[PDB]
DNA sequence: TTTTTTTTTTTTTTTT
């Protein structure tokens, strides 16, 4: 028999009740699905979590899914969790969704999560065919869903269709006023007749969603159409997002007929269209709102468009990286160019809620109009296909993106960022869907050209990427902090490091002297330096934090588009549900470093004398860079290009990685009593990986 | 040169240790001031006190503020280390705050304090011009501020500020409800509109500041408030009270605006005011935080 | 005592 039915005809007539196991065996995680933790008390004094989590086990008998219990709900934060993992249970409770006649559902509320599963059997049924249905849906709760496992923009789970395509609707009869017309006569007319418009910009998802409240997949879209007589902002409301937001793109002449017209929202802005002719109307908004004949919305297809109607044509604002070097800040344009980089899918907490977080990703888009490739914040898009699937050697076109400038820096800072009502598109060979537009060809015919003449763009994906360059002052760096939050305590640091979750990342300043120094060749006449101070008052330290430790997974690697899924994987957010491994997988450590040096180990011994750490520097230039002088000092993390070398040739004559690591270690060894402000980089790459890795090191 | 200097070179380089100074100098006591004590180990049998004193002894060319080593606060609490006394200090040591980018802080360990002083002289320049900054602030941690030197219900320092004056905030499309329309509806307004209340009773200052738990400015003040006829006790809370409390009066018509509204606090005891007609709101009561544009409270 | 941000809302009259 199961383990699985044992526990559940142990517990199956003692609803809520913990009762450990009798026997305990290991069971193999196959999925974890997240979504809103409501119906329970929230008076108690350990606010409920605004999210609960669904484990779907396996005992290779059947496969199961059970609700964790919300009270375990850190071990998902911090990725402990995973799929495919050899968690064993010590307590389990039965519970009946009374909004739903079933089983009970079995409640982990105690785990031991383990190592790896060499047996991961996806074939295997389920004990409750309830579980195994089309719709995947949530445990508890009426007509749930399910969210993203990371973020709220990532559409996830089975409500999402994909399958509207173009319908022929005859529109005589039909009425299709102009946006103008309308925006005169909506305060009076009762009937609002059809619309005929064309979507101009389509934005990620928004979820709305709070517990305890009675709402049913809150997602909020914004759209922006445009007739022939301005441009209006377009709204799709809970419940048709699900049905609709996969199929609508822009481009796509739509007929909107029962609709809501309200009075727009003053807390949203809306966008400037690309082309300034359209008129823009402000006081009025469309809202769609799912009626029962699906007929509110229609795509009418191109074949149908007829050129009397004179509706506006999809413009674009793509600029190329000479341009872009002379746009002012907050200049929103158009990107297309090869993909020469791909950095790890970070998070960030949201200023709003603290639950809830942001997926972005640093991406050098290149083209041959410079030697510098676009640096863009990639944040998520509601596009997981193509987000999450991203890799070099790749046609990338971004829709909206808003520039960013910062000139008080040395290293002046110039990096786009996607903007709310922003898209992503891959490209392939010739424009297949912006063909029309002439950058696009010039980017195509640069392409063709570097094809013919044998020149490749270095490439290169994931790894330890802290964009944004502290600048070269102290004072610059503060200027920008909070003075009581500016700086740390070397001891304080521990409970940063324990306090992030999955690939959270965190910027830190400590004060302290650097004691002791040691060089690493990673890849594959002095290698340590250790200063008197250490050797006095090494045997006085309260507390020696050891954070000294680079991971595989930090280490950028040389691009190849034959192991593209792998190295994808290697470096996208932790999958939601377990997808069995083709074949076998090569070794993490298997393809070339990105990098050209090896990485070194700072110790840094606090003002008091009292409390040590280990940091681990990773610089990311190369010796080019020094001779050059594209770096500020030796002991920084970043050149001034921000970008790794392109076609390195030039390395015949430069010092080599161990001149330029006894050139760091001298210059480490410059300071022996000097208090510098070192700047460390917490990320946490789940699983209780945590690195810190110094960035900079701001002298007196 | 100065006792001070020769102290702080002799030991700048030994923090965390003691020291007898080189040589013992009296030096004269120009001020005390009195701040709480966090950062310090409460797991010791003894808790160390739940408040610490910076004296900013002075000698013949300079005055470096020190720190006075909380074992020590006994000859405060008897006021026997009063300002204008002569002590020869016994036992120093350095500590550096790693919160701020300075020098080292000389930490009084052991004194002798003896008398009045024949001559004090107030125009001494100060050594390191940190301790001279114009918004006086405890010698350790980030953010603190010096408290009262006796009771703790009293503002002391320069964080209290004096400079708010009325504002002639036009009132052209500014949606203004009552008190009584909170209270039938404060549940369901997911935005709290404006309100246009003035002042009847503003108690007391209050420091709810402990030594474990982190706090900015833990200073707390109830002010009732009645707009039209109701009547709330609203509470400033974290860092607005040393920004309004020594310039608000009773009587003058404040508008609070991006406010919050809660459950009336359990222990809470909102005072009966002169007037019977009016209502007495004692169910929930409005919470002013220091929100980051300064419109939260503008007074008419 | 402490404690922040976000959106959601459907419907049968007028003629002068």
């Amino acid at each position: 028999r199961s383990w699985i039915q044992k526990v559940l005809e142990q517990i199956m007539d003692s609803p809520r009740q913990c009762v450990t196991p009798s026997e305990v065996v290991p069971v193999t995680v196959l999925a974890v699905q997240r979504y809103l933790l409501e119906d329970e008390p929230r008076d108690t004094v350990p606010k409920p979590p605004l999210y609960c989590y669904d484990v779907t086990i396996s005992d290779g008998v059947y496969q199961e899914k059970c609700y964790l219990d919300p009270s375990l709900n850190s071990l998902v934060y911090q990725n402990i969790l995973k799929v495919g993992i050899q968690m064993r249970i010590s307590r389990v409770s039965c519970l009946y969704n009374e909004k739903r006649i079933g089983q009970g559902i079995l409640c982990i509320d105690n785990v031991h999560c383990g190592e790896t599963s060499d047996s991961i059997s996806l074939e295997t049924p389920f004990r409750n065919r309830a579980h195994q249905e089309k719709p995947e849906r949530p445990l508890r709760g009426g007509k749930s869903h399910y969210l993203a496992l990371w973020n709220n923009e990532d559409p996830y789970g089975d409500i999402w269709l994909t399958d509207k395509q173009p319908e022929e609707h005859n529109f005589s009869d039909t009425k299709i006023i102009s946006l103008s017309h309308l925006e005169m006569t909506w305060t009076n007319r009762r009937n609002f007749p059809a619309l005929l418009v064309r979507i101009l910009h389509k934005s990620k998802l928004r979820y709305y969603g709070k517990p305890d409240k009675k709402m049913i997949e809150p997602y909020q879209t914004f759209l922006e159409v445009a007739d022939s007589s301005g441009t209006v902002s377009v709204i799709m409301w809970n419940a048709l997002c699900p049905e609709w937001y996969k199929s609508l793109r822009v481009g796509l002449v739509l007929l909107l007929q029962d609709y809501s017209v309200k009075k727009s929202y003053p807390f949203r802005i809306q966008p400037v269209p690309v082309d300034p002719q359209i008129k823009l109307i402000s006081t009025m908004e469309i809202c769609l709102n799912l009626r029962d004949p699906p007929t509110n919305i229609i795509i009418i297809p191109e074949k149908q468009v007829k050129p009397e109607w004179r509706l506006p044509k999809l413009n674009h604002r793509f600029t190329t990286r000479s341009e872009l070097d002379d746009m002012p800040e907050n200049c929103i344009c158009d990107v297309i160019g090869l993909l020469v980089f791909v950095g790890r899918v970070q998070r960030s907490k949201k200023k709003e809620n603290r639950e809830d977080f942001w997926s972005y990703r640093w991406i050098h888009i290149a083209d041959g109009t410079s030697e510098q490739p676009f640096i863009v914040e990639l944040f998520s898009t509601s596009q997981p296909e193509i987000f999450e699937n991203i890799y070099p050697m790749a046609y990338f076109v971004c829709t909206q993106l808003k520039v960013v400038r910062n000139d008080n820096q040395v290293p002046k800072l110039l990096y786009l960022t996607t903007t709310n009502e922003s898209g992503v598109f891959i490209t392939g060979h010739r424009g297949q869907p912006y063909t029309y537009d002439a950058k696009v060809k010039n980017f195509i015919q640069w392409i063709r050209t570097k094809s013919d003449s044998g020149e490749q763009k270095n490439m290169v994906i994931g790894g330890y990427y802290p964009y944004p360059p502290v600048p070269e002052t102290f004072s610059k760096y503060s200027s920008s902090i909070k003075v009581e939050s500016l700086l740390t305590a070397i001891s304080e640091v521990r409970k940063e490091i324990e306090d992030l979750q999955y690939r959270e990342q965190k910027r830190i300043a400590i004060q302290g002297i650097i004691t002791a120094i040691k060089y690493i060749p990673h890849s594959s006449i002095s290698d340590r330096w250790e200063s008197q101070l250490w050797r006095e008052k090494k045997f006085g330290l309260i507390d020696h934090l050891h954070y000294s430790r680079v991971y595989p997974e930090s280490i950028p690697r040389k691009f190849m588009f034959e192991h593209r899924k792998f190295l994808s994987d290697q470096y996208n957010s932790q999958p939601a549900k377990y997808v069995p491994p083709e074949g076998r997988p090569p070794k993490l450590d298997d393809f070339k470093s990105a990098r050209s040096l090896g990485h070194f180990e700072v110790t840094i011994l606090g003002l008091n004398h009292e409390i040590a750490i280990d940091v681990a520097f990773l610089p990311m230039y190369c010796p080019e860079d020094i001779r050059t002088s594209q770096i500020d000092t030796l002991l920084t993390s970043m050149n001034y290009s921000c970008a790794y070398p392109q076609d390195t040739t030039g390395n015949d004559r430069l010092p080599g990685p161990r001149a330029v690591a006894g050139d760091i270690i001298k210059a480490a060894t410059e300071l022996d009593r000097v208090h510098i402000v070192g700047i460390l980089d917490i990320c946490n790459l789940g699983n209780n990986k945590v690195e810190v890795y110094l960035h900079k090191i701001y002298s007196p």
